[PDB]
């Protein structure tokens, strides 16, 4: 219902995974999409605004970085690298999916 | 620690919760501009199940919207048979979501 | 399982009681709420936990409520909280439930 | 940084219960934080009654074999997901785990 999808959602923030999907098959951060850093400008340009609070991982910083560059190169306002990937979100007991 | 805990305190306490929730907006992307519920991701009807295949998980907790009841219904038809698990659409679409006060952005 | 995982899912720890009936808490609980009917809370409370964890407890009405917090206070429990509005109030803000 | 992150969700993984199956003045001397006393001679009853079936369960007891034979009490009883913290107590505080009394 809606009222219950009301309650759940400060803005709106989009969790990235920039690895490859059958990585992200085997276990990725919670509500994470997946978004191979190939079409990954395509992909996240298509479905966000550029304002959404994005939050991106890779599978290692160099490839994060690279990623976050990449969005904001495409007009992303706001991205931000998730240092350690899903190994320092997992470290935090960060709920995760596969 | 406070004699009388107001609901919003308890739940920022809370580590456990329930499984992740994407709201997809099936309109075309031009449609999706000018205004959408806040956090949906545009999806249009025309490559909404490549797209959903490729960025989700057949178990993700979908809830789907479209321009008007057949097209939001179209899109829990076509995600349905692609295999995903949990589809929810959002009935009475952005109307709906306006009337009961929901978050918009655009 | 290797704790790793737990100790990173755990501050300081607290417990939620739903005192209500327990067929009124398998129909819809507030996730990781513990079932402890009211008619049993104190001796349930007493023997499984220690009287010094925080507490969230939540009945069906304001009376159930505020008497099952009397009975855990009275009973010796040192940080009991009306979780304000129970289940209803929780739902109404997105909270986690489970059946 | 995945703090602020964490912090912001609006989902996460299923509740969990930590219980100790040592007896009630065992678990007075010290015992995991947030854990719960359950002792073996009324573990199934008193898990069966303010439980789920379903809820995320990590148990502990005073050596191996006794948490073994807890975890294969509840699963017995029909609980879907019981998980033995090997080394229980000393495994615990090894790693840092938090601890209460």
């Amino acid at each position: 219902d809606a009222h219950v999808l009301k309650s759940r959602l400060e803005p709106a923030f989009t969790i990235l995974d920039v690895r490859d999907r059958s990585t992200y098959n085997d276990g990725h951060i919670m509500g994470a999409m997946a978004m191979p850093i190939e079409d990954l400008v395509d992909r996240a340009s298509s479905s966000l605004e550029k304002s959404r609070d994005i939050y991106v991982y890779g599978a290692g910083d160099e490839q994060t970085s690279q990623a976050v560059n990449l969005l904001r190169s495409a007009g992303f306002e706001h991205v931000s690298e998730l240092k350690g990937g899903l190994a320092a979100w997992k470290a935090i007991g960060g709920p995760t999916e596969l």
